[PDB]
Order: C-alpha cells, then structure tokens, then sequence
C-alpha cells in the first residue's frame, strides 16, 4: 500500500517562506487524505503494486470504474510527494536545470517572471510546473491534482497553487506566495527529475 | 458598467460562524477582482448593457474570444452577487423554500445532509447549490466559477467552497465551514430567488 512520506526537514524549516502552520497541515492532513483514498482506490487491486509514478503516468487507462479517484488522489499523492522534496531550507540557484533555464530564458529572472505569470493565470485549483516536453523546458500549469506525466510531459519543478498551500499566510496574495517560493526551490532535486526524464 | 456591490452587513456581522478578515478579503479583493476583469472583458461590446443575470444564463452566447474570461469573471461577480445576499446575521429557519424542504426531504436535517456531502465532495474549487429543476429542487456543486444557470437551473441558494472561503478559520475541515454556514442562510433571499424562479 501507499505511504505518507516524512517531510526531508521540519515543519518550521521553510519559515518565514512557508509557515509551520500550512508545512503541518498540508502534509499531515491534505497529503494524508490523498494517501488514505488512493488507498481505497486500488485496495486489493493490480494497482496497488505499482509505483504511483506509473499510475499516473498511465492515468488516462486506469479501470474508468476508478479512474477518478486515482485521478485525484493519485495525482494528489505523486504531487505532494514531489513538492515536499522540490523544497528546502538550503536553497541553491545552480546545477543543470538553472544553466540551461539561464540559457533558454537569457536569466534566471526571465524564467521566474514566465512561471509566475503562468501560476497567478491558473483560475481555481491546481499546479505550475517546469517539464521536460521532447527534451525543450516548457512551463505549464494543470487543474486540481493532474500531473503532466499522464500528457508525456516530465515534470521537474511543481508549485501548489491551491489555496490551502498559500491562503494562512498571503491570503488573496498569490504572486508573494509565488516569490517567496524562489527562496526555499530544491534545484538539486529539480535536476535529479531533469535527469531521470526518458 | 458592472459594479461591485456592497455587502448587507458589515465586515463582522456573521462570526463566530465567517471571521471579519475572510469576509473583508473576500469582497474588497476576490469579488472587486472579477468585477474589474469582468469590465475589461466586455468593454465596447453588447454585453455592457446586459445584467449579469442573463450574460452567465446565456454564457453559451458570448463572443469565443471572451467567452473563458466571461465564465470564470462573469461566473464570479454573479455567485459572490448571490452569495454576500443570501447571507444574514438574523437567519430564521423558515419561510416558502423551507416549507418546501421538508415536504421533499422530510425534514430541513435531511436536506443539510445532502447538501454537506455534495458541499464536501465537490474537488477542487468551486460552489454547492440548491436549484429549481422544472419545478422541483434539486442539490447541485459546479467547478470554478460555473453557475446552474448556464444550464436552465435556478440557484435559490449557494455555499462558496473555494478554500478562500473558510480556510482562514476552518483549514482543512471543509465539514466544520458547512455546518457554520446553517447558522447565517439569509432564507428571506432564498424565498425571493424561489419565487422569481423562471
Ligand atoms: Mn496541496
Ligand atoms: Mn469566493
């Protein structure tokens, strides 16, 4: 069965960027809740040996008697548990991805302004990402918990944009959110999931 | 053309049941934003000069182009319209609709009960809804913005589940907003939507 990974750091670790409040909740409640219903989902099924990679990947032929479910509680699952690694207190703007962003954007703050433009546009609830799409960076934002894996698109950045991962401490304010992200971006993690793409 | 309406009340009249700041943000800042993009959508066009009313009713109607900003700003003027009315700090659980209700239901808890399932069920952002369905009433959750009236439905009553809408107080526990939210239906309005019902 799936398993609530343990955050890589505190809860108050991401402070002032992300508070303990939103870090506990987001993980203990949110991510949990993914976990429990996926569970359910594919519970004494073929699923349930597969890696949540795989399933989602491979979402859009998922039993359509749970397809749904998987949709959003497997999209749930795989986002967070990406998103929990994608972040750090020891953030470090360098490595394979950021060389090849400064490359294809001109500047780190190039990339930065496209993606927060993007994430702000997402009406409703849902992610921006940073994919590979057939080896060129491409920046995309997905509704409620789909994942662009399930397009053949890899993602190697994630932001939650639902409000439950921004509205205790910015409220209304998505871009600050969005700015006060840069702060705590694993880009050694980024470039692992930049590696890995097939 | 279009304008954003005052609240009925002040900013603090609905606790302990919606904090002040929920409702001060929630007015000031998410309706005043869908009423300036709503305006900038339809600026130099027919629909200037139509009630919102009709614009969302007939969504199917407007100019492609603008059609997507029109659902998702006309959406939201028109449900907060809705919403900040059919809120009340002096609710009585009575009238034309909640006679209905029981006669339907059996009782106003078995109502409640649909309504917080289909209110907690609803993924992702949106609205739950009581309806006129050709006459009979119906318990209804639209994505996003999306209104019942786009598709020939009535909404006499709706609950905002954004999580811009209770997070602040409530968190996670979508249940604990939905049950605070019985404590201050305006059933008045309920009774004037119902009674205009086309
Ligand atoms: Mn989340
Ligand atoms: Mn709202």
């Amino acid at each position: 069965a799936f398993e609530l990974p343990n955050l890589p750091y505190g809860f108050r670790a991401l402070e002032p960027h992300i508070d303990q409040q939103t870090m506990e909740i987001h993980h203990d409640k949110h991510h949990n809740t993914y976990v429990t219903k996926l569970n359910a989902a594919v519970e004494g099924t073929d699923l349930e040996s597969k890696s949540i990679e795989e399933i989602v990947a491979n979402l859009d032929s998922v039993p359509e008697n749970i397809q749904t479910a998987v949709r959003f509680n497997g999209g749930g699952h795989l986002n967070h548990s990406l998103f929990w690694e994608l972040l750090t207190p020891n953030s470090e703007e360098k490595g394979t991805v950021v060389d090849k962003i400064k490359e294809q954007w001109g500047s780190l703050d190039a990339f930065k302004e496209e993606f927060a433009n993007q994430a702000a546009a997402r009406f409703g609830s849902g992610w921006a990402w940073l994919v590979v799409n057939d080896g060129k960076l491409e920046i995309v934002t997905t509704p409620n918990q789909d994942n662009p894996l399930t397009e053949g698109k890899t993602p190697i950045l994630g932001l939650d944009v639902w409000e439950h991962a921004y509205y205790l401490k910015y409220q209304n304010k998505r871009p600050d959110y969005i700015s006060a992200f840069w702060n705590v971006v694993n880009w050694e993690k980024v470039d692992e999931l930049y590696n890995a793409a097939k």
